[PDB]
């Protein structure tokens, strides 16, 4: 059963050598690209939160790029995500996607930057097919820990949104995964 | 298939109304009861770490008690653990077992106090049968998050030991779960 590659909004497969906006299936109010923001309650000296805009009628998202364990970007395979933007050089670290510590208010972990590439921690995601339209992101935190009788001894979860100060904040959810598309820039 | 009850070192089942030492199968140097200590690098104002002693030839453990979702203490069922000791009343909270945030050095989560009873977070454990001798503790953190295709959509892990400042610190492990016995006091 051959690994299936993830495609952009043009059919053309996903390339490590290129940058993409993670854009929303949902249209208008129901849409808004993923971007890099500052968490309302973060002590980080850089923007460290992963949000989507509240409508698609405003700014484009922040270009991300993907980093497989492989050579190519496939469905259902661990990878790193990283905002692909020039930074002031305190924040030079705060571009790699990561899943945070458990947040008691939201009872889930939230997406943030400050992650690492190549390492077995909280910085691994999966692209997969939505059960509805397009693609879902997964977060597979704790790759170093045997998740008992789980697929491949690995804990993974769907990536959705919670509302944090009236902004859409990507977080691990149980229902309504964010369905997304990748759009080269 | 009827729920199996967890028994102490006397055959008598485990009772919410009683206190137990979590003691080690291993003898001598290989033994040492679970106890309540202060983490070498904790900012907590109370002792907040779960350790076992380095030999069984020293002090007895700290009595814990168990708190089922049920009425009775069974194998393979979520429960809370709490040190059962009189406290100075800052620390009155710092007796309920909990699993910490991911620790990058050890690449796992560590056992600490500061947990809560009854709530869907990081304070849930399971008693089960060791694959070798006696009982293993499990930690099922993140009960609020759908662990995809995992048993009951729940991430669980074995509880073992790492060495933190030369003391034995209970933590989520992959191999060598701590095999234990419960001994009423
Ligand atoms: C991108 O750049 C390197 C340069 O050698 C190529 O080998 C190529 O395999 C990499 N991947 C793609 C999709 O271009
Ligand atoms: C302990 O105390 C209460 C008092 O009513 C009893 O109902 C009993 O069911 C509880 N459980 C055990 C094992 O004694």
């Amino acid at each position: 059963p051959l690994p299936k590659p993830v495609l952009d909004t043009n059919g053309k497969e996903l390339n490590p050598n290129s940058s993409y906006r993670i854009i929303s299936i949902g249209r208008g109010a129901l849409g808004g690209d993923v971007y890099l923001g500052k968490s309302p309650n973060s002590d980080a000296p850089c923007p460290d939160g992963v949000f989507r805009y509240n409508s698609d009628v405003g700014p484009s998202g922040t270009p991300v790029r993907f980093i497989p364990l492989s050579t190519n970007i496939f469905e259902d395979q661990l990878l790193n995500i990283q905002f692909n933007i020039p930074t002031v050089k305190l924040c030079v670290s705060y571009t790699i996607w990561k899943v945070g510590n458990l947040n008691a208010y939201f009872r889930t972990m939230l997406l943030e930057t400050g992650g690492t590439i190549g390492q077995a921690d909280n910085s691994y995601f999966k692209i997969v097919k939505s059960s509805k339209i397009g693609y879902n992101l997964l977060s597979c935190p704790f790759t170093s820990i045997i998740c008992l009788r789980c697929p491949e001894d690995q804990f993974c979860a769907k990536v959705g949104v919670v509302i944090q100060n009236g902004k859409r904040r990507l977080a691990l959810v149980n229902e309504n995964p964010l369905d997304v598309l990748f759009q080269e820039v």
